[PDB]
């Protein structure tokens, strides 16, 4: 069905009986869609608690290591923690209304005070046990397609973004926010999430400005349209483009200029550095800017933005996330070899430095080459990218010189053939460890 039933305060709405939902979204085949493939992940959850139950991080006791900046953000938290506690109460089926309710009538600094939550009915004290349920069962609680802010640009779930159509929720503020205190209490109480967000969604709150690296993580047919115009430096050739991109807002065209007279200026060879730049700057902040503000005000009333600056993305990540093992035995019987085989010295090179490497270090490897520290239920071999499911590859690509080069929606290390161990181990060592 479809009905057009209206709100108290005169507002439409739609009443979706293909689902059995109400969403102020018009519920097409897409709708129907999405809405079902999030209803199971919901239902794959009690499943999947234990395995986001082994997430671990340090234990609470050189320098300048992911360890020391965890142990001196929870040291920032406990002396900003305010006396007595903040019990939220919710039903099993109700988690999301609830918690939405009840920390949304809160003053901020409350939400530093000790957490607890209550399962309606359901006997049983807090302690850890019903916080760790309760932030990973809202953590996906918020993705519902019904309340119209969020939506995935790639296949099925991949790539979580912000809805820039989310203004037909006339709460679409009010939500983000939520979400941005939400995600902040999580930091703060040391429980995890399994929201979804991608490291160019982490780098804004922290300030930092996404690459072009950074599309092919959102949309990995965009960044090559945009690769293939500065690598084919081009003889103006078969290319037309202005500075301009429009954007299909709920239905209504409009045509963005990425600066001023840009519908007016082409793009030219050295010119398109300048274009490449702004066009990915276009991409990562359009649709998404009170969205974004709310959410950030939203986390920064609970636990100040300004405390995560020392981190870089990946970091951040693992701290709202958590650690998982990674066994050595998954990931090389679920590894895929392009131009090389298993027997090539810079493979047994490669599986020799994830061998030295502690855990944290592998991890930082696997944001590396997935895009993220969160593996699947299932391991090495669910591994999925923005085309469904595709296992760990590493390909010969390269110039002995280079830089090994991840492709985090396809999960694959382009691996040069280079000439030593110590070589190979030094570039990775580097392309993981960035600069901290
Ligand atoms: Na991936």
């Amino acid at each position: 069905g479809w009905e057009k039933r209206t709100d108290p305060r005169g507002r439409f709405y739609y009443v979706d009986h293909n689902t059995r939902t109400t969403t102020w979204q018009r519920p097409t085949a897409e709708y129907v869609r999405n809405y079902e493939q999030w209803q199971s992940q919901r239902n794959q959850l009690q499943g999947a608690m234990q395995h986001f139950s082994q997430r671990f991080l340090y234990q609470s006791s050189y320098d300048r290591s992911f360890r020391w900046k965890y142990h001196q953000f929870r040291f920032l938290c406990h002396s900003n923690a305010l006396p007595s506690h903040v019990k939220i109460s919710v039903s099993r089926q109700t988690l999301f209304e609830d918690s939405f309710q009840q920390i949304m009538n809160m003053k901020p600094y409350d939400l530093r005070r000790r957490l607890y939550i209550i399962m309606r009915g359901e006997e049983g004290l807090d302690y850890g046990g019903i916080a760790r349920e309760w932030f990973f069962l809202l953590s996906h609680e918020v993705l519902n397609p019904m309340y119209c802010l969020f939506e995935y640009a790639g296949k099925n779930n991949y790539c979580l973004q912000i809805n820039p159509a989310s203004s037909i929720n006339p709460d679409h503020l009010t939500y983000f926010r939520f979400i941005g205190r939400f995600i902040a209490m999580a930091l703060y109480h040391g429980k995890f999430i399994d929201t979804g967000f991608t490291l160019p969604f982490y780098k804004r709150m922290l300030n930092k400005r996404p690459t072009l690296k950074d599309l092919e993580s959102i949309d990995p047919e965009f960044y090559n349209s945009i690769v293939w115009i500065k690598e084919n430096n081009l003889e103006e050739c078969g290319l037309e483009l202005y500075f301009i991109q429009d954007m299909e807002i709920l239905g209504k065209v409009t045509t963005h200029e990425l600066k001023e007279g840009g519908e007016s200026i082409r793009v030219t060879e050295e010119n398109k550095e300048e274009y490449i730049m702004l066009l990915t700057d276009w991409r990562f902040t359009r649709g998404v800017e009170e969205q974004t503000k709310a959410f950030l005000d939203g986390f920064n009333e609970v636990a100040p933005l300004e405390w995560l600056r020392y981190f870089d993305e990946k970091e951040l990540e693992l701290m709202l996330c958590g650690m998982q093992e990674i066994d050595m035995s998954d990931w090389q019987k679920s590894t895929i070899y392009r131009h090389y085989t298993k027997n090539s010295k810079q493979i047994q090179w490669f599986w020799q430095v994830v061998k030295e490497m502690d855990n944290e270090k592998r991890i930082r490897l696997l944001q590396f080459v997935t895009g993220t520290c969160r593996l699947p239920v299932g391991g090495f071999a669910e591994l999925i990218g923005s085309n469904g499911p595709q296992k760990f590859c590493i390909d010969k690509v390269g110039k002995e010189t280079w830089l090994p080069r991840s492709h985090t929606c396809f999960n694959r290390l382009d691996l040069p053939p280079y000439k030593s161990y110590e070589q190979l181990r030094e570039k990775l060592l580097y392309a993981i460890e960035e600069t901290e």
